[PDB]
């Protein structure tokens, strides 16, 4: 199946660039294929998924549905040729829609080793 | 906007090199490229760099679709990956059947990208 | 300094291929009537010369027409209509090409169409 | 990639004259001395004749640059010979000062610029004293 | 004389397998035998060489103590019934190893109708 | 043409023209390229060998004085897309020449998964009385 | 490469005044720009202020490309803090028209154009 | 009058254009108006001469038959503000043509404090 | 066929026994280039051990220089206080799919027989 | 301390006389000098020296009462602006002396790129 | 680090006899010249030949810094390079302005170079 | 300055093959010092020529447009360190050619001591 992305300000990353295409699309699985074998998804509050294998799962349950729209992001290379990334937009769900801040970290061979979300928003937790 | 599958590519960069060709990303295609990464297009010299190679694809590459069919890619000793890829690239005049080869450093960088008709016999 | 081609003393279309050559897409576009229409092989009809001039400037970039010969008839509406043949060069691929084009009575170019021929044809 | 706009022009649609303003705005100064035959001869308004499109293309690359004509409508006569004389009025601009203008072709058989000429009209000048 | 038949990554195409395995060996007839009996073997280098009887001989002069070591490739069936067929690898001479990609074209009958080599580019700076 | 692919009679799958082209030859290499990763073959008396680089090797020290002339094969298409290969003719040694018939089996893209060898009577059985 | 014409200026003896025109009429718009200060500003007519020789130097490519002036005398003054203020009148022509113009100068201690203005004399 | 100078690579300064443009049209006044009044001139192998009086009287006698031909030249400004000026070229005339490295020094104001010529010959 | 020999200049070597070297080289005709050496002159090719005596040169010639083409280009030659001469000829070593710069290094006796020559490739690390 | 330059037959390329005098003055900054930034000494035997810092401090040690003595050798210019020179003699050091051939890459400013030491003859 | 660059100078040999004489390193100096090269100092006579040339910057050069401050060059018909360095010298006893002048041959090894001094402090009154 | 000479065979000796090589392209100097400095040159018919100033003197008016077409020859060395060699051939000119024995005597050094030539023919 092809799969379409809205390109993202500031951010030329391949690997952050398909992993909101590949979300979008239902293709969980692709998406957890962009992690490394230990790599980590922590969600909005869920504990820490671990590999691609159990990340693909919860996609494929929880991640339906919801439409990741990032419009902007920075990208720096530490020391140890990690990549951090950061990327700011929305999500949008069946209920309501929110301000989102991701949050992830590439090795040297730009396979996802941790992402983070966060919600952009004070005490309405 | 548009990233189409190529059979046996899944190697993200691949797929948005031609996915931003088909727009006019020329700069989205160019980042893709190392520092000193060069883009040999088919009879001209080597294009060094994000930056020349944006340029290049800014005044020649208009109009061009690339529509590569299929692909497959192969990891060296040294890390490095080796992506030929083939298909075909329309242009206002005319429809040619190209082979496409990549080569990507450790961290995923077009290194080097080549064209190569396939064709027999034409002359210049 | 604008090379004749066989069979055609019409200066609008001398001008034409000339105009395209050296690449002055202004010129190229100024034969045109207000409302003349540029229909390229595979794309839809560009009209006016300000929108010609535009699609010269992005995709006939690098290109060279060779007409080798042409014929001309004249309409009963004082329309004139012009088949030029040749080979057009451009960065991936040459073709032969038969240009097609209908001047009216001030001699400007109401529309121009571009037609394949051949040249991998060997069937049994 | 600048920016073309073909102006078109009241009473001419001799593409030749159509071209020759064209080229001009937009910097195609070459184009410009392809139109003329190969003696043919520009006669701006101050300077002398000058001849042949090599010429013509000097001229016009370093004096010509950032000119805009504004040609607005024109008339256009056939001879006894063949050749097409055409009178085409309006403005040319420059960035320090604009005038109005009288252009003058004559065109050969072939539709080439055998000679073209300026005049200038009078502006704001009160000769009312 | 020791054997060794490598495969291709992608290619499972008879001919085009002969035709590397024939080279390694030295079977020089053999590759020339892979050929339509008006194919064209275009050398790197020199021009067109035309028929296996003009294949063999080149073959058995200039091809001698060569290794070609494809890793991987491609191919397309075309309209026609042709096999279009695109692989890459280097070629060693103990003088001298490059990365090469070797074009082939394919009749119905899977004979070779030409081949192409073309080099890639190796450290060439600026 | 000096080098020759001959036809059998009943059969134009190239692989086994080739087959038997290169055993004639004495071109090993070329024989055993037809064959898969995984393909046997089978010969006669001894027990399947494995592989291309195998079959090179049998091939260069069993096959050295041998002329198999096919004369005539037929061939099928099985469900799977696999392609089923009869060739009956004789192979002479230096020893012995026997009357044969060479069974193949040739994957979807025409490399041989299987070869075997099947004796049929000969000249001297058919004096049975 | 250009042969100089230090053309005089009735009234004028500063080089750096004579240089300004002479350099301007050669074609060589970087030896203009380099009279001025490094923080020097040129006011040409209707635009904002341009600082410093090179942006200088790159606006006279662009636009002062075809303009002959023509200064016909001069006067200048030294102020107490040991700067010139220079005004000169005259024509500038282009080949489409001429204006009588009146260019300002103040310069610093070592001959600089620290900054000038042009007028226009007419009123539009 | 009008003063001609074909153009020095390298060299915009304005002082130095004004004194070979002088020198060439025979204006030995105005060259020698360019020194500071303490200003020396070192010609090749006689002593100084200094100030614009005795430097216009010196060019008027000798200097009359050259056309001085710079091509190129380079400066800088060391820290007590004054500009170093080499300029390298032909000197032309009449009966024979020598290259000539001239040197100056100029002060804040733009005056030749001192020029220098050498020859490039070695006879 | 007695192959043409084509006696190739080079700038600055006017030695028979040079020319003739590349000359035969380029015929095929490895037994006259192997009856330029001494009884005990020695080839060193590249990366390989010494060979010892025309017979042995020939042998080997016959089965690896085979569609090489030496292209010498200039040369030095000396002549030491014993009476050898000291040549280096420097060139191009070209076969159908690659070409290498190769410095060549020769050693003639009084007699200009080949005593040793030694090849050295110019490139890599 | 007495310095003794000798010609190098075949050799005129001024750093590569530099090398071989500086080397047997014991003046190893310059010679260190003499390679680029990124420049290489090979050594016989050892691994790649890289920079002058490091080519100094390496010589310091290792390389004192060595004495060059190049007799002949070649240079060549490539495409790129490059030289490439093969000087060829012996390296002494009293209580055993080898034949010698040195390599020298220069860019087109002349500083070393990379130098190798290649040992040559008398075993056998 | 080492090798200062000169104004207007981008002649290798020219940068290299700058450098090389202020570190004392005079056989890294004399070998830019040619073998028949003459450095004439400016009260003595010509000394020819990189031997005597090291000889002579090993006696009356230790000690010395050479300050050029800028320079030119030009090509003359015969291939020679013409350059012209001026700037200072300061010894223990005295400092100079110093025009220095230097001809390279075809190959840039210096085949003549003279120094002139030029008028220092010295009022005409 | 490329010359050649077909294969001869059972010769292998350099001074041979370069004699004829010299010979047919014309460059008599060359053949002359193949000589050493009191080798004679006796060619058919005429006295024996001295040297090689005298024998190249010779070969720039009789030797003109003759091709030696030497087939096979044989080379002794005596106990003298001597080169003893026989060659037999064709000499051709454009009209008529004649066969031919070339005698040759080398010194250790490869040089010509002594050459004679003897037509093979019972006529005249």
């Amino acid at each position: 199946p092809n799969i379409q992305i809205k390109s993202i300000a500031g951010i030329t990353e391949p690997t952050i660039l398909q992993y909101f295409a590949t979300l979008n699309a239902g293709e969980f699985a692709a998406t957890a294929a962009l992690f490394a074998v230990d790599g980590v998804m922590y969600p909005p509050f869920e504990s820490g998924i671990v590999g691609p294998d159990a990340i693909a799962a919860y996609l494929q349950q929880e991640a339906q549905g919801i439409k990741a729209e990032p419009q902007q992001g920075l990208a720096e290379t530490s020391e140890d040729g990690h990549t951090q990334v950061q990327v700011s937009g929305k999500a949008q769900t069946s209920w309501c829609g929110v301000n989102v801040l991701w949050l992830f970290t590439l090795n040297q061979e730009k396979q996802i080793i941790h992402t983070q979300i966060k919600l952009l928003a004070s005490p309405q937790e």
